[PDB]
């Protein structure tokens, strides 16, 4: 019915939680990706070594710069997370870009969408995170689709179960329609703000939910385990 879950955890210490994720055995099938900055990504490399995790690498849009992320063995991207729209400039187009630069260079890439508070309280939610996504399809082929999962962030506490399941349904829906129930049915869609071990499982049990990009902490074990 699902797709394979994923549990993300993207870094904005280290060494203890890695031993912790290390001694950790995980009972299911799941993806784990440890989502890294530059300067961090040597070290979590050579210190992470359970083999249901991979390295991922983060805001890369340079195409010399990716070549050197595969070289090094990295093969995951996280790309457009909220605050490189709203600090540091990424319009929808540069995020798009980004993903499609890093999609031909042989990553798989976890592309973020999602809208602020005005938005929302003002009804936008769906044109703003569909304008999103359409900017990101804009540069794909329906095959590279096979590369891509997406990430809901609510910008604006945590979600109730029934927004987070709202905000899915909406984004898969378009899926389904603009590119193919093929594709709908195997994406990825993970959820991204507020996550505790106990919410997790709650939001897990949603129909249109697929996993979590989470904070890179002791907690994240639970997420994990979340993901059934």
């Amino acid at each position: 019915s699902k797709p394979q879950p994923i549990a993300a955890a993207n870094w904005k210490s280290l060494s203890e939680l890695i031993d912790l994720f290390n001694s950790t055995s995980i009972n299911h099938d799941v993806q784990c990706v440890v989502a890294s900055t530059f300067v961090h990504l040597a070290m979590t490399k050579e210190r992470l070594s359970h083999p249901k995790f991979v390295i991922a690498a983060q805001n890369a849009g340079n195409a010399d710069a990716l070549a050197s992320l595969k070289d090094f063995g990295v093969n995951w991207i996280v790309l457009g997370h909220s605050e490189r729209r709203w600090y540091y400039g990424e319009t929808n187009e540069i995020v798009a870009d980004k993903v499609a630069a890093a999609v031909a260079s042989g990553f798989m890439v976890i592309a973020c969408i999602g809208e602020t508070l005005q938005e929302r309280e003002s009804g936008r939610t769906a044109v703003v995170v569909l304008t999103q996504i359409a900017a990101i399809a804009k540069k794909l082929k329906k095959a590279d689709w096979a590369k891509v999962v997406i990430a809901y962030e609510p910008v604006w506490k945590v979600a109730t179960p029934q927004q987070a399941q709202e905000a899915h349904a909406l984004i898969r829906s378009w899926v389904s329609s603009k590119i193919g129930a093929d594709v709908a049915g195997e994406l990825r869609i993970l959820y991204g703000g507020s996550v505790n071990g106990k919410n997790a499982r709650t939001l897990y049990q949603q129909r249109d939910v697929n996993g979590f990009l989470a904070g890179l902490k002791p907690e994240f074990v639970d997420i994990i385990k979340a993901t059934q």
